[PDB]
């Protein structure tokens, strides 16, 4: 059975891990990719319908493939 | 910086792709991953801004991981 709440919850881990090694902050990233900051800190803790496009334009703005993301997603315990 | 356009169409590129690799048609997706068929084809057009958690169920009903679809969406 399908849990949307902890799919979104583990790209969000996942979205602060990645930031966070980079060393942008929350409103570097929300510069970076034309988002607001406070949609940033929602999709860190899993509470946005997350899809396609933010997903690439939040991956393009840290330099990473969203391969290379959805790998470290799936590498999470 | 991302063009929209070209990401949805080239996602919709890749799912046709990869399901007719699969032998799955757009029919049988809908069924497996518990989506319409008009959505799967909205999808394979661009049409449609995919939510994670329909990337998750449909690549689950492909027996694919989401990194190596787009893996095969870089290429």
């Amino acid at each position: 059975m399908i849990n949307e709440i902890e799919i979104k919850r583990k790209f969000g881990r996942t979205l602060k891990k990645i930031r966070t090694q980079k060393g942008v902050s929350q409103e570097e990233l929300a510069d970076l990719a034309g988002l607001h900051r406070t949609y940033i800190s929602e999709v860190e803790r899993g509470d946005r319908n997350i899809s396609l496009i933010n997903i690439h334009k939040i991956c393009a703005a840290l330099d990473i493939p969203a391969s290379t993301f959805f790998r470290k997603m799936e590498e999470e315990n």
